[PDB]
RNA sequence: GGAUCGAUCGAUCGAUCGAUCC
């Protein structure tokens, strides 16, 4: 039933002016947009039909509303529908959208349908229902739609325009300091999604915080451990690893010159990577032994990469869960590859796991935060046996080792492994959410608590500023609702017509494409791959080979996780076809009826037939050449 | 495969991580 709160959070919207209307709870935002909705719908005359659109940026969101908007729909006779990747295939969404009135659509079909040809005019719709419209900030599909509204509005021809009215949970401050910015952050997503109103609750405050968020803060500032042996061992093995590197380098210390390096930080990853991209582009003229330096230096590269990678882990997780995987990263490699350098490097880390496997289950070194957080976990569970929490962690490469934590401790046997019945769900990025343990990180169950454990106070800084910006936040909705319309409108109407121009202005022209016949290498081995006057370019943004030749210069292997993307259909991943490369080139993939095996220039080198001169591209964009389009008349 | 966003880090750009969509 819609109660009073619901209908202070519409009234805003249904005089018929675009709304950013905000509410905490997810169900009272769905509930005010199915009655915007019917208001909308209902208020039409005889004759005239409603194009209500909603836009879900997310599958299991879109699904959801699909249901409600299905389930709600029915007694008012409105064919209300949905598309999404799994189906816009071969159907004329221009029929779907011509024939129907609450369509759901997911963003990005609407910007490839813009961008194709179909739906010329945005004019066809007449209200538009952005959820999770604090997402409207640059190039995203929420603002590419707002950027074709905003250019057939301002163009000069103006036709029905369709209401804009948005939906949020927090308008957001990005990175504002003073409230003046956060001022200016709000009116420029207000111009950005083209409204006048900032709906939000102003006399329904009694009853509102009954069954929302109500959170608490118990920041846990911790130290890292002192008896760090393990941490000294691997050092001095990527110190050996890295001496033993400069054997055929000499310059290693001169290709990334940014600072000093130390072993365990992301700034020695950032120095691994530029150290790798940097000695890739070698130019020796045998080039036979200089695809083995190429190779050796690859190699050399990524175990000062693993092992960075287990020190990171060591760090923050346990001591055996790092030694598990570098176990378990030597062991995939070995059976790749069987190079004299793999054979030294293995038994180099063999010879030192005798000690390190007796290092690791040393009872007296074991990580305090690890300590703390299963005291602080037992204390709560102790306090109500019932709490379903969640931890929230960085990398993926965590999610695992803590479930393997929780799995062998012994001090705790009432959790359950969660990875995203399960009392804990070890998630990464985003129910009942009774409790939530930000471990390392920077809605329901009112009495939950939020613990934040790290070992830097930069994060403990990071939430207070977090905490004090949010309050800005509120503060400045207050300011801007103090306005009135005219001078809103002409401030948004100012600024949304400065965007337009700095966007007319950054307008790259087509970049003059090299006549010369480059080539393609591989990575790690600087084998030929192929021309490219033998790639061939599909939607603009796909790129594959048609070469005979290339057909036996790859391998195929099965693919971990095939899915359709509205063009193709995924069947396998594409590998050097070496003695001991095994390098990932690209895809294998159907587009109607061929097999081709579509490559990505981030896995390989270009070198120039006139000058030599052997470039590094990250993104086909980036690369300029001569796209031949791809021709189905050949083959 | 491609695009988008967020976080961190480094010299307006780049790298890593995580998530989303087509
Ligand atoms: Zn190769």
């Amino acid at each position: 039933k819609p109660r009073n709160y619901q209908l202070e959070l519409a009234l805003p919207a249904m005089k018929g002016k675009n709304t950013i209307i905000c509410a905490p709870t997810g169900c009272g935002k769905t509930f005010v947009s199915l009655l915007i909705c019917e208001h909308h719908l209902k208020k039409f005359p005889q004759g005239q039909k409603g194009k209500v659109v909603f836009f879900a940026n997310q599958i299991p969101v879109y699904e959801q509303q699909k249901s409600v908007f299905s389930k709600y729909f029915e007694r008012h006779g409105y064919r209300v529908t949905g598309i999404s990747g799994a189906t816009a295939e071969n159907v004329p969404v221009e029929q779907i959208v011509e024939n129907n009135d609450i369509i759901i659509l997911t963003p990005q079909i609407l910007v490839n349908n813009l961008k194709k040809g179909t739906i010329p005019s945005l004019s066809i719709f007449t209200l538009m229902i952005f959820d999770e419209c604090h997402n409207t900030s640059k190039q995203h599909p929420y603002n590419m739609i707002m950027f074709n509204y905003l250019d057939q509005k301002l163009g000069g021809s103006s036709g029905p325009l369709p209401q804009v009215i948005g939906l949020t949970a927090s308008v957001g401050v990005g990175d504002a300091k003073n409230t003046d910015e956060a001022l200016d952050y709000i009116c420029k997503l207000c111009a950005s999604l083209d409204a006048s109103v900032i709906a939000t609750v102003k006399h329904n405050l009694e009853e509102l915080e009954q069954v929302v968020y109500k959170p608490q803060k118990f920041f846990r500032k911790v130290e890292s451990r002192i008896s760090d042996k393990f941490k000294y061992i691997i050092a001095q093995l990527m110190r050996d690893t890295e001496s033993l590197a400069k054997r055929i380098c000499k310059d290693l210390e001169n290709l990334s010159q940014i600072q000093n390096r130390e072993f365990g930080t992301q700034k020695y990853e950032q120095w691994i990577v530029t150290v790798q991209k940097a000695c890739m582009v070698f130019q020796m003229p045998d080039k036979d032994e200089e695809s083995r330096i190429c190779k050796a230096l690859f190699l050399y590269t990524s175990h000062l990469r693993k092992y960075n990678d287990a020190l990171i882990i060591s760090e923050h997780a346990r001591m055996k869960d790092a030694l598990d995987y570098l176990k378990d990263f030597f062991s995939n490699v070995r059976a790749a590859g069987f190079d004299e350098i793999e054979q030294d490097l293995t038994q180099r880390f063999e010879e030192k796991l005798q000690e390190l496997e007796s290092v690791s289950r040393d009872p007296s070194n074991e990580n305090p935060k690890l300590e703390d957080l299963c005291f602080i976990l037992q204390e709560e569970y102790h306090l109500n046996p019932e709490t379903i929490t969640i931890l929230f962690v960085k990398t993926r490469a965590l999610v695992d080792a803590l479930k393997n934590w929780i799995e062998g401790n012994p001090k705790l046997s009432f959790l359950k492994p969660g990875i995203l019945d399960h009392n804990i769900l070890i998630a990464t990025s985003v129910a009942q959410c009774n409790l939530v343990i930000l471990y390392e990180y920077v809605g329901r169950a009112r009495g939950s608590k939020c613990f934040l454990l790290t070992s830097n106070a930069g994060v403990i800084e990071k939430e207070q500023i977090n905490m004090y910006k949010e309050k800005m936040m509120n503060d400045s909705i207050l300011r801007l609702q103090t306005w009135d319309e005219a001078v809103f409108r002409e401030k948004i109407l100012h600024i949304q017509t400065h965007e337009k121009f700095i966007r007319d202005s950054q307008e790259k022209p087509k970049p003059v494409p090299d006549k010369e016949n480059k080539k393609l290498l591989c990575r790690k081995c600087k084998a030929l791959a192929c021309y490219t006057a033998d790639v061939r370019v599909i939607e603009e943004c796909h790129y594959t080979v048609l070469g005979d030749a290339f057909k036996e210069c790859f391998v195929s292997r099965p693919h971990p996780k095939p899915k359709q993307f509205s063009s193709f259909e995924k069947r396998a991943k594409i590998f050097c076809a070496r003695q001991n490369c095994s390098h990932d080139w690209g895809i294998h993939v159907k587009y109607k009826t061929f097999e081709i095996p579509v490559i990505k220039i981030e896995s390989f080198v270009v070198e120039d037939i006139a000058t030599g001169v052997q470039t590094l591209y990250s993104k086909w964009k980036d690369f300029h050449f001569e796209k031949i389009p791809f021709d189905p008349a050949e083959m």
